[PDB]
């Protein structure tokens, strides 16, 4: 997260961090045995690890819980970024608390303008490389398709959605990946990718979830 700040401990309690040995990506708690992240961050052998704030030091709250099943959209195309994001299944349910929570689907897609809370572990610099500890929030507004499709390089599907601002300075970053993007108490969007972060004329371009939800209910249920 690029010019975000400091969240505060367990302040964001559907937040999780995906571990293979270190952080790689984030990831959004759905139930007691699901977790939602992006395709892109698939990786075997992966540790989910919820109820974190400073993923360098135990400070009592946290979970950690292997992986037993993870289910890649089947069809995500890994050069256009289409149909970006993956279901985790816990080998255990999680112990859901005040600090650990799943966040809800939604149930109809959120417009343009509508303020989202973005939250990740990523590079806190455009230029440079400094890798928080701590979890890093950010307030961004939806953009028009129009203005995302506008100032993308690459082709905007119709299963993603552009959030930012275009003056540069705020953005999401290497690290977010898989990350939540949640307005009105409902998960919109995942951390996909960008040209870049926080460049000027170059929002963030997220996974529209609320296309997800059928696919994502039947794949839980039987699962
Ligand atoms: O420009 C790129 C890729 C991005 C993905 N990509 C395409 C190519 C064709 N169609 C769609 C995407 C090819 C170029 N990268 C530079 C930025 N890095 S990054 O710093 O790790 C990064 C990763 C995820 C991000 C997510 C957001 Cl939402 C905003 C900035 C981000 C920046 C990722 C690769
Ligand atoms: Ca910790």
């Amino acid at each position: 997260i690029v010019g975000g700040y400091t969240c505060g401990a367990n302040t964001v309690p559907y937040q999780v961090s995906l571990n293979s040995g270190y952080h790689f990506c984030g990831g959004s708690l759905i139930n007691s045995q699901w977790v939602v992240s992006a395709a892109h961050c698939y990786k075997s052998g992966i540790q989910v690890r919820l109820g974190e704030d400073n993923i360098n030091v135990v400070e009592g709250n946290e979970q950690f819980i292997s992986a037993s099943k993870s289910i890649v959209h089947p069809s995500y195309n890994s050069e256009t970024y289409n149909n970006d994001i993956m279901l985790i299944k816990l080998k255990s349910a999680a112990s859901l608390n005040s600090r650990v929570a799943s966040i809800s689907l939604p149930t109809s897609c959120a417009s343009a303008g509508t303020q989202c809370l973005i939250s990740g572990w990523g590079n806190t610099k455009s230029s440079g490389t400094s890798y928080p500890d701590v979890l890093k929030c950010l307030k961004a507004p939806i953009l028009s398709d129009s203005s995302c499709k506008s100032a993308s390089s690459f082709i905007i599907t119709s299963n993603m959605f552009c959030a930012g601002y275009l003056e540069g300075g705020k953005d999401a970053c290497q690290g977010d990946s898989g990350g939540p993007v949640v307005c009105s108490g409902k998960l919109q969007g995942i951390v996909s990718w960008g040209e870049g972060c926080a460049q000027k004329n170059k929002p963030g371009v997220y996974t529209k979830v609320c296309n997800y939800v059928s696919w994502i209910k039947q794949t839980i249920a039987s699962n």
